[PDB]
């Protein structure tokens, strides 16, 4: 119950700051891989949940911006580190911060239209292979597909499913 | 006959009101799973009900809201509830309240576009394993579809397919 | 040979009149399945009358109608009835009423984004199952595809069919 | 020279009209018992005609349609009275009734796979001992096999047969 | 050599005039169906006229003009005749008539969405099953599907396809 | 005459009920062993009833439902019970039940691809022992192979060959 | 050296015009009853022409055309004439007539799934005891099996075969 | 390096002039049918020239220009001819002639919405059987494809492809 | 009575885990040898219980994964152990495990079309000589064929025929 | 090491080029009769040269060529002659004749179903009793079957069988 | 940490300079074929990098600049070199000049809708079969697709891939 | 435990390389001859290794590459050798080499359809008289059938073979 949004954001690659180049930041979609499931004696079918979908962030920058333009294609997948960070400031004068530390491939790298007098506008995407969400210092959520974790608030909720597998 | 509309809303889950953070509301599209039917002997096809839909509702905020950020990808499915109000007000000073109360699944957490001067705009989507509509103060709908209810003014349609089968 | 359009609407359903909350108002769209239907000795397709398609009628409110938000999915097909009016006022001061009894299923229920200070704008459709359209106090149409009927001007047009079939 | 084709169909079994449940109807496919013959002084082998095939007919159902549910498996065989009859509409505003009296035995019922919100599609099965096609009003065929009736146009063709082995 | 363009329009529909109810007329559009060839000793594929796609042709009323609401659906195709009359005039004082004399099946009535105080826009579709475009007095086309006529400037382009086939 | 079809479905096994795990439910298909007879004075084939095929039920499951795992390869062949019931809906409110009691073997349990984000479906089938079929509470068929039974409506139509062969 | 196909078609059966009635017209296959020849001192097997194949020619109508649906079954073999016509239209402006006289046995009528909205589709099958197949008014071939006549472009390859045999 | 662009066209059809009713005129597409090929030992694809694509132009008049509209359908393909011509003009006082010769088949005419006050805008498109482009007076491209000629500034690229072939 | 399926899976071979490479994991399909069986005074044929057919398991991977390609074609068959565990997720937060213990021979390993740039996808085939499936921590089956083992919830159904054939 | 692929094709046939109507070329298959050959002393089989298959080359065409329609069953087999070329044209601009030189039996003509605006596509086939095939104007094969003739780049392979048979 | 974007732009094929002539440049879009792939252990899909997708680049001229007009459709594929540079300008007076030697195929030449009035604006498209990017004359990355080229930063990323095929 | 597969690939026949022309390549299946083996006192049959099945690789080339088309057919069995190799990356950057050395009979040759502006497509198929698989530099397998080698990292299985055979 209180008024609040973004206001400005950053982005960290390898402990480099664009603090000046990231007009369009974009946290990776979170979903569920539902199906949906209609059997009998039930009407209206019901979604299950069977795991997550593919992850993929994006982020953009003006300028050939050579770190970040070196971690694409690299062999060494999960190499490619990263640090979302966007500033949320309520009404009141209070700021929350949020970030989302990700590690995965630079997937993809579009470089716009150059129309001679207009921005840039490299388009990349990453294809993401950990995700750590936190809000105001506090853990929110924390994939780790290869490992098999999907923690919210600190409480993995596939712990029984490596109960189940044996890891 | 009066004329009325939608002038404000409110979401509650797990009790926590979010009076200040849902620019918008929806609720889950309902529709029937009409088969369109010719046989011989006829000439036009007729739909037959052939039970409902998969319900989707949505709603967004623009702030890092902990509470519902924190209820995606849970093992325990259905565990997600929810309330969306409405206020209906007419032209003469009346007002109508509509409520349904959802419990199903956070299927989705989708941040938008962050660009740096803009509204953050976290879209979800919600897959609902339970529905109950009602409108001031009064039941108009129930589904529940694992149990086998579509109720109406609180008439089950579906008491005749729960006799057949046997529950 | 006289300027003419539509002025105003209203729509009945059960004998209640919403007049005052029908933004929208659809007839339901008529079509035949033409088959493209060439063979040998003709250069170009011809189209063959094989029946009518799926009709669906719409039309939306901006409030809880309880009326009408109270016929989906019920059991009782065809127990939705309806009327849909339209006034037609030529350029002279002359107004010919336009009339399309319905009857048939809700087939959907469809709220719009609510957004907190714009208009609700509940969609819904129809599967219609029967579909008499009159002009100026006279039929025009008699659509009843269960019996089958396809009446242009109170001549069925599928007599013949039914004398085939033997009803 | 005009184009026609199927536009609508009936079934009838026993005088009881399935006016409504026969999404699929097949009349009884014909074939002669070709021997491909070649002899000495001839290149190229010439079929002949050494009788008729094992005629099947088909029909389906959606419905529990205890009429022709009923006739399966009779120790009566021929029993299975039936009449497939089909409206073919040419493109000027004329219609043909096609009509074939089946007499025979209901082979076969294979109730389709029930998926909880799919057409049921009863297929059933029909072994023919009596075949009667009329076109517009006018006799096509009439088989009788068990008599030994071929009759093209009312010319039986068995004739010859039937002096040659009297009776 | 001249600027020249539409100015004002017409339709007649069985000798009634709309002149006053047709917003939009089209004339339908004219094509062949051509097959890309690409043989072999040639690197670029040529199109191969193999004879013509189906016409269609469509018209819009604003009010409930029941000459043309009336033939619909009618049992005889064809019987649906219409004649679409354009003024083409040039820029100085002369004025070119196009005619497109049409007869077909009135395939398609789709009344717009009627939103009380907007034009109601009946959209109709033609499926033609004869197509004569005149301009300025002179045949330029005549297609008859069904007897195999194409002519251009009354010269039948098809008269070696009817003498290959024998009429 | 009236349009109807499958809506919803259950499953009974030693009272245990899946109301919420059948995706696919089958009825097993029926037949008779015709034999394509043909002799002497008749030009074409007549089919004769010389009893029933073998009877094969099918459902699926896509859970480790192990009420009916643990009825696999069990020496008490016919100790399988089980009732198959389809809730047959009209096109006005009105409800057919179908209910299919069997009792057999569980002959075969085939688990299909564990796809690692894909529904199990485990597909099972049943070798029928005993069947019989009811439509609205009304006994359409019932066999018992063993005591030579094939019974219409009540209507055992083996009772000639249980006289011959007494017993 | 030249783009060409077929663009239209038109059968003839006993002077009667099909002319807007062959959806599919088949030319019989035409084959040599090869026998894959391998002998003592030579590697690969060479193909040893030893004959003709079965002809069979097709053709399909979508309405009840009682000529073609008479001369089924009947004792006279090879009162089945026939004629199939196609206009090979060339890249320029040029026509190539094609046709094919023959006459045989309608061996086969299969009328296809009368589904209530779709093509009839009766297919049937020929069993050709005569095959001359002319392409621009020329003589291309000329089988006639019966009599020993395997002709192209005139000369009779069978000539041979007929002295040794004589006749 | 000097500023130039298109300030005005033309069209020829048959030597006559369209000066006056070209609003769009559109030079055929050029293409290569590029497969992209990726074999082992290379990690990414690399496209082929494997010929061209079809080509198509397109062009458009305002009024009923009765030539061009009587080549459209002709028997004879590549009878209609055609030269599209236009003016670039550089910054400098200078104009670049630019004129792409074509011959093909007019493959289709769309009359646009007739709109009663409203430009009639007749869309055609041709079927491009020959192209040459030549800018300056000077040749820049021909194709053939018929004869297997896809020339650059004069010179045939495909000479090796039509000794391969032999013509 | 509960939304459930497959989420998830893992398989072991020697201890040695593959979580990250099993897309495809198959348990073996279980069957009997039913023998259709039909006697004097039984109409309908009875399946009897004649013992269990070959079992075979699957399993793939995508990468050469040593660990399972070199147990292949071993001398020691029954040295190919194995462990496929599924986790199956019911609709509210809980996990029931499947374990199917196996121990045979690597029948086969097919690796598939090696693409350059798809996956490898090496399919293998497992011959069973023992199969344990376990459900939640219980058994359910146990085969042991050599020694004669058909075990039910721990009931082994072969214990007649061990006492009957003395071991 | 360079890509390459076919880009065009021709047919030559007793000199007569069909560049224009070859849509698919089909060189003759090529294999040995493997004899998969297992013994004493070797665990897996390995298969033997026991000479080559019977060859089958195709190509076919869409217009009525009647050179080559007057090839078939002729009484002199291998007077059909016949050569298959193709343009392999690498990456950079070098272009490979291939050509495969042909003489046998036109075995079958196939005409397609002429489905009246569709390519009429004669399918033909060939029964080969000669083939040399050479790439880049050097011999690649020859095989003549019937003098004993398997030659590799010049090389009979052959010879010693032609020593021990004496030719 | 600057500010820093595009201003000017330019384009070199064949040393020719089009300073003046390119008003849209576009660089090639880089991406991975990232196959998402999840296997057992793991609830979300990790993507994997299998090689590089299709690059192509485009740049677009308003006059008819035969340099690069003649360069289409060449059979020596790869002789279109060509040269994108762009001047990145800081915030500050720095400017970063970006570099993209390309060399492929001038793939596609598509001239825009002439409109009489409005620029000519010729689309080309490029497949390019080397790509290297330089940012202020230092190497980004090279690709090199035939020879197994992907260098980031002078480093070759696919040495591993090149040892273990042996080139 | 590490994602894993097929990137690239590459082929060698006689030290000559096709990096570049290997669409498809196969590794060739292993099986063994497992005989269902049922016995008294056993209910469920064991498979029991009786040898291996025989091997076939496969691979393709889209050009007529000379080399490994000179090598069919040769009467020197054995003589064509062959190394399939590829490279199977991690997830990480990390590259294991697969090597299948290989020597046998090149079976097959069979160029597909050459159809004009499609790849061609030639297939081969390989009889394998060795089979030696190794996975990062390591022997996985060697087979040697005349000898009599089945050897698993070194271990040849059938020393015990060899010693009851003697050799």
């Amino acid at each position: 119950m209180i008024p609040q949004t973004l206001t400005n954001t950053n982005l960290f690659i390898d402990g480099v700051s664009f603090a000046g180049d990231v007009p369009s930041l974009t946290l990776p979609k979170l979903a569920v891989k539902t199906e949906q499931y209609r059997a009998g004696g039930m009407d209206a079918p019901v979604s299950i949940d069977m795991g997550l979908e593919a992850m993929e962030a994006k982020f953009s920058t003006n300028g050939a911006r050579r770190e970040a333009l070196n971690f694409f294609g690299l062999a060494d997948q999960s190499a490619f580190n990263g640090v979302f960070r966007g500033s949320f400031k309520g009404q009141k004068g209070a700021s929350v911060p949020v970030v989302a530390t990700l590690r995965g491939l630079l997937k993809e790298v579009d470089p716009g239209d150059w129309k001679a007098g207009e921005k840039a506008e490299f388009k990349y995407a990453v294809a993401v292979s950990y995700y750590k969400l936190e809000v105001d210092g506090r853990e929110v959520y924390e994939i780790d597909p290869v490992n098999g974790v999907r923690a919210i608030n600190g409480v993995d909720q596939l712990a029984g499913m490596r109960n189940d597998l044996g890891l």
